[PDB]
DNA sequence: CAACCGAATTCGGTTG
DNA sequence: CAACCGAATTCGGTTG
């Protein structure tokens, strides 16, 4: 469909700093887009985490990538989709 | 289904972030949940812009806020959809 | 891996 | 409205 399928990472705002610096060095070829480090900013809030957006080009590169990769634990993340529209 | 209807607004990271501001002060209730000032971070890029994300209770409020909402004309913003899942 | 670097952005809020 | 406040967060990259 129009959904790019992609990982939402939530953890400290540092570690996925480097994070994504660990995934722009050595595995561009895995994803797609990857976010700053965001948060959800009103008093509204789910959570409290810090979060990395990263992004797919079919929904297989996503699971490929996922087996390849050793997310630290201190690291969870959620698979789901967004409107490619919206990249 | 579990898409939560909403709204990507790109442009400059100052404005949106006032913005965001004006929406927490006034529209609580037009919206849900509203992002930080968020922007793509690999060389990949799509653009250049800030973002700010903010989600929806039905697609219905999003129209609703829509009507009322005036966004100052140096912002653009699109309409998506992404995992309920995942606020 | 994340704690840390010093430099650069973003924060929430205020004001013209 | 967005430029500006000073303070607090985050940046990319470097290290142990």
């Amino acid at each position: 469909s129009s959904a790019t399928p992609i990982v939402q990472f939530q953890g400290e705002s540092n570690c996925l700093k480097c994070f994504r610096y660990r995934l722009n060095d050595k595995h561009r070829h895995l994803f797609d887009l990857i976010s700053s480090t965001w948060h959800w900013a009103s008093p509204k809030a789910p959570h409290k985490h810090a979060i990395v957006t990263v992004t797919y080009h079919s929904e297989e590169q996503r699971q490929q990538f996922l087996n390849v990769v050793k997310i630290p634990p201190t690291i969870r993340h959620k698979l789901g989709f967004m409107s490619m529209h919206l990249l």
